[PDB]
């Protein structure tokens, strides 16, 4: 089953997909998911993208202090001490981001919906 | 004066943690519109907002890491690097660095700051 797999799930209002993990399967096509910040709730399957990790060359939004819409492209993955890091390219330069800092806007997530969506 | 634009740690959900964020509006009725570092926006009661930027030294906090949601630690240092704040969290005699967005407070941990920094 999908229980225990890491994913990115849309978040109601802003429609952004945040890194999380499916903790239980429920009815009504919903899933109990736990976001990396500790918040747990039920979301619909159509709002979940089975991505661990976000694939290379995906356009994403990389979070940094006082930056909320900074777009970039995934160009690398790296495992270190049981933690995933993303190499994000922007304006010809690459920077390292931790997993939870990499999110997808509605448009960015829609591009993966067909292949990785649980709809 | 005006708390608009000031960074805070605020609890938006019932029985949730205090997360790093920013005040964006005074919406009256003892509420404030907040912008969490992850981009989520919502109104939050003043009593649920801790006006401290950064979190004071020697504060017990929770430091987030992949697959760890309850790791406790104490703040022992602050550092700015490329306009970003980093916390030095001490746990079991060793110190590790965490970005601002990764340092959160539990209800018990946040309660230790209400009297001094709470907007209630
Ligand atoms: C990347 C994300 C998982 C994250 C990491 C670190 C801190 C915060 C944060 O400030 N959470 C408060 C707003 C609610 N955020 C969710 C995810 C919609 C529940 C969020």
């Amino acid at each position: 089953s999908f229980v225990g797999l890491r994913v990115v799930a849309k978040w109601s209002s802003n429609g952004y997909f945040y890194s999380g993990k499916i903790t239980r399967d429920v009815g009504a096509g919903k899933y109990k998911l736990l976001f990396d910040d500790g918040y747990e709730c039920d979301v619909l399957g159509k709002d979940i993208l089975l991505c661990d990790p976000i694939p290379l060359d995906t356009e994403v939004t990389a979070l940094s202090e006082d930056e909320y819409f900074s777009a970039g492209v995934v160009k690398g993955h790296r495992k270190e001490s049981g933690e995933l890091y993303y190499s994000i390219e922007k304006e010809g330069q690459r920077k390292w981001y931790k997993r939870m800092a990499v999110i997808l806007s509605l448009e960015q997530g829609n591009r993966l919906r067909e292949q990785y969506g649980l709809g």
